[PDB]
């Protein structure tokens, strides 16, 4: 039980997370809620993965998206239908694709005059689906966020090594 502190609180991934994402497509999420605690190293290693991940699933992170943005006001029921496969029950893998693709669509919605205002929805949608599956899958399935560190650092050098070769 450590997903419980209150610095790792799932708002604190997807907030961050969202919040980089778009920066890193030039743009500045102004609606972007506050992080008590402040970045958190989870949270830099979360961008990390994010970014591996969407690398890896970029073609089908564009298919999904495109999905999800297929009608104007998103809703949670449609969010639902289209996360369902995403990171092909709540493990790291799963994790770090909701919040990679959160972070993907977000960035795809910033600046557009009929989506920038369904960002906030897209960040709640996320931080709600990930907080049941966790809260109620992970103590049993053996999995938490220190565990996810060390799985964590193990993912980022391979990437790094792999991506200098």
């Amino acid at each position: 039980n450590d997903w419980e502190e209150p610095r790792l609180d799932i708002e604190g991934f997807v907030v961050d997370y969202f919040t980089h994402r778009i920066r890193q497509n030039g743009m500045e999420w102004f609606g972007a809620p506050g992080l008590p605690s402040g970045v958190q190293p989870e949270h830099e290693m979360m961008r990390v993965m994010g970014t591996i991940f969407e690398k890896k699933h970029a073609e089908n992170f564009e298919t999904f998206s495109e999905q999800l943005l297929a009608v104007p006001r998103i809703s949670f029921s449609l969010y639902q239908d289209v996360v369902r496969t995403v990171g092909n029950p709540m493990s790291y893998g799963r994790l770090i694709g909701l919040i990679s693709f959160g972070g993907f669509v977000a960035a795809k919605m910033m600046e557009s005059v009929e989506l920038q205002g369904q960002v906030r929805n897209l960040f709640v949608y996320t931080s709600l689906f990930i907080k049941t599956r966790i809260r109620n899958n992970w103590k049993e399935h053996n999995r938490s966020w220190d565990d996810f560190m060390t799985l964590g650092k193990q993912m980022k050098e391979d990437y790094e090594r792999a991506e200098a070769e």
